[PDB]
């Protein structure tokens, strides 16, 4: 019954691919201290290669957040540590708004 | 060293959410029998910031991916995919470390 949020990340203007990757790594390390957050993952898009193609913009990385329940999410939203982590994501890894996903079973 | 492919999925024109979710579930059930594929996951997009679902494939290594690509069973799985995926955006991901 996990809550899951997925972010499509675009590299901020003015930084190299190397800096971006390092900012993503740091963002991952910082996630371990964020209250309410069960798990975080960030991966680079390495490639963007028989069913019609779907045109969306260029994406550089993907971030995903897991929350155990609504209570955890509330703690996460009220947390100053979470807030500082968002500022880092926003400014340095291009975090905008996430897709909220749901399981396909019942 | 696991290979991971992510897919943004859009449902076919005119298909109901009901049928799309059911076909995603069928697709997930079929995934357990596909050679070379270690794990598959498909989730619906409940809220966006239009993508209807996100799919993800895991392969243990290049050889597993080679096995998968050469499989007739995988080809049949893909034919099923054509039943409920109108458009698709694939991505190969990598770790940031
Ligand atoms: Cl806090």
């Amino acid at each position: 019954g996990m809550i899951r949020l997925l972010y499509l990340l675009v590299k901020p203007a003015g930084m190299s691919d190397e800096t971006f990757r390092a900012e993503c790594l740091r963002h991952y390390e910082m996630s371990h201290d964020v209250p309410g957050l069960h798990k975080y993952e960030v991966r680079l898009v390495a490639e963007q290669p028989h069913v019609p193609f779907f045109d969306i913009g260029h994406v550089d990385a993907i971030g995903e957040c897991w929350f155990k329940d609504d209570a955890a999410y509330a703690t996460y939203m009220a947390s100053d540590i979470r807030k500082a982590w968002f500022e880092h994501g926003k400014t340095f890894i291009g975090q905008l708004k996430p897709f909220r996903t749901a399981p396909v079973a019942g």
